[PDB]
């Protein structure tokens, strides 16, 4: 089936200013989308803010201003942050959006008409901070804003409160068997595999029904009224997850504003999501609740959920209160935007909780970006080595030559598979293995000596090196969007050859193609010292 490739980030709570986690989640969403665009597919990448709920309402009361004003301000900080980060997200959705509210009421009504919503009670623990229902097994003793004996979440250490309310209940218990068939029928639907095994384990045990409304007073009336019952507000998470459906139904003008909400998702060809990017902390909502609502509603399920780990800086937890900040915009202004993105995507894979340090950041920048990639691009474009500033016509290939060409021919297929898992770390590693090999070959052939000893041999070496750099750069273009463009400009690659699977093939740029012009004292990535 040919559709718009639909990739999403979570929509983030606006209780506080944007930080590394949100930037990271959205970066992953952005990269996946960028990769599919270079394959020449239609893409719709979505991000946004989760604006209702007790959490956010209470954060706005502590700042002493109205929820409308608070949400709008912090939403503006998220937008500015994501604009500053230089993503290519197609739409930014806000749950306060009036068209989103409409979609929630449709979905709610669908679940009701299906017989999957009844009036009951929830008597149990709740984490306001995580907007999450918890069982006694998932709580323990801790301390509060005072240092008094309270209870807290085992998942996140946030304070939990006991809740005893008449609530509308969704019949989650009835979807155990269908969710299990879904996980087994699609054994790559949740990534990484161990997180997938976690979900199955939990659903195997049993599922209780889920509260999907709350008494209106508890939410400080900052939520979507339940259709036909204004005493209840819709569960912030049922509201939030619906953003994926809403976004799938919004037509967006060139400027980025929503102009229209279609009746049927099939109209825009986006739903269901091909990949939901999320953090491990919200897996249950996406892998258990969401598919269950969708099955209830008769809507198609997503194809993949990819769930990633948390970040630390210098092996310490990130918190401005604890005196350990990690400002991405600041670190990007220092070391470069593409470099920072590279590091975040290279340093840790999804199954791990990565660790930033200035030490390790400078090591990768210098080692991989400058010494391996940058160095190689300057060599094959240098006036010393490439005396005509053109793509030379290759002569006969040696066996060594071919060993390298084979690695390059194989690289796209391999990088492709990793991008589609998705496993961006392994895609990057694959590309740089090929880059290390090209460097080894260039050291080995010593083209600088060939300039005078064997010009005919130089043509071959130089052509392979150029083509290896082009192909590796193309495949890195979702990771280094701006730098890939500089590289292609230096290689003088025509625009048409900078995307499309046609240009994954070795030899797509003809000999005779002219290099771009040099600039006095230019460098791709410049090295930073070890303080
Ligand atoms: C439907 S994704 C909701 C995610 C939630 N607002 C968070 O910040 O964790």
């Amino acid at each position: 089936v040919e559709k718009v490739f639909f990739v999403t980030s979570p929509i983030y709570y606006v209780n506080a200013a944007p930080h590394i986690g949100h930037v990271y989640s959205t970066l992953i969403t952005d990269v996946i989308g960028r990769y599919h665009r270079v394959k020449g597919e239609r893409v719709f990448a979505l991000t946004g803010t989760d604006e209702h709920g007790q959490k956010v309402a209470e954060a706005a009361k502590q700042k002493q201003v109205s929820p409308y004003d608070f949400t709008t301000a912090v939403a503006g900080e998220f937008k500015k942050c994501f604009e500053q980060m230089d993503y290519s997200i197609d739409y930014f959705i806000r749950t306060t959006n009036e068209q989103h509210k409409a979609v929630v009421k449709e979905l709610w009504t669908k679940l009701e008409q299906k017989g999957d919503i009844y009036l009951g009670r929830y008597e149990g623990w709740y984490s306001i901070s995580d907007e999450s229902f918890l069982t006694p097994q998932n709580i323990t003793d801790g301390v509060d804003k005072d240092g008094n004996p309270c209870k807290v979440s085992l998942e996140s250490g946030h304070v939990v409160t006991w809740v005893s309310e008449e609530n509308y209940m969704f019949r989650l218990s009835a979807f155990r068997e269908r969710l299990l068939e879904w996980y087994h029928a699609n054994p790559g639907c949740i990534v990484p595999e161990f997180r997938r095994r976690e979900v199955i384990r939990a659903v195997e045990k049993g599922l209780p029904d889920l509260s999907v409304s709350r008494a209106r007073a508890t939410l400080h009336n900052w939520a979507i009224p339940v259709p036909g019952n204004p005493d209840h507000c819709v569960y912030v998470w049922l509201d939030a997850l619906t953003n994926y459906l809403t976004g799938s139904r919004l037509r967006v003008d060139e400027s980025g504003k929503e102009v229209s909400l279609v009746d049927d998702f099939n109209e825009l060809e986006r739903f269901p999501a091909d990949v939901h990017v999320i953090g491990k902390d919200i897996l249950k909502f996406h892998a258990i609740y969401w598919p269950a609502f969708l099955l209830s509603a008769g809507l198609p399920l997503p194809k993949k959920i990819v769930a990633h780990g948390w970040w630390t800086k210098d092996r310490k937890k990130i918190s401005k209160s604890l005196g350990n900040v990690f400002d991405p915009v600041e670190k990007a202004e220092e070391f470069g935007y593409d470099a920072l993105k590279y590091f975040l995507l290279r340093e840790s894979g999804f199954s791990d909780d990565g660790d930033y340090s200035d030490k390790n950041m400078i090591a990768r920048l210098n080692g991989e970006l400058a010494d391996t990639l940058g160095n190689l691009v300057m060599r094959c474009t240098s006036a010393k080595i490439n005396v005509n500033g053109e793509w030379p016509s290759p002569a006969a290939y040696t066996e060594e030559d071919e060993s390298l060409i084979q690695l390059i021919k194989d690289l796209p297929g391999t990088a492709d598979h990793y991008y589609l898992i998705p496993d961006i770390q392994k895609a990057i590693i694959a590309v740089f293995d090929v880059l290390r090999a090209i460097n080894a070959y260039v050291t080995d052939m010593a083209p600088w000596k060939l300039v005078k000893t064997d010009p005919e041999r130089l043509r071959t070496v130089l052509y392979i090196t150029l083509e290896g750099v082009r192909v590796t750069t193309l495949l890195l273009s979702p990771i280094l969007p701006r730098k890939s463009v500089v590289i292609f400009d230096m290689l003088g690659v025509p625009e048409v050859h900078r995307k499309g699977i046609e240009n994954f093939e070795f030899g797509a740029v003809p000999p005779g193609t002219r290099l771009g012009p040099a600039v006095e004292g230019e460098v791709l990535f410049s090295k930073r010292s070890t303080e």
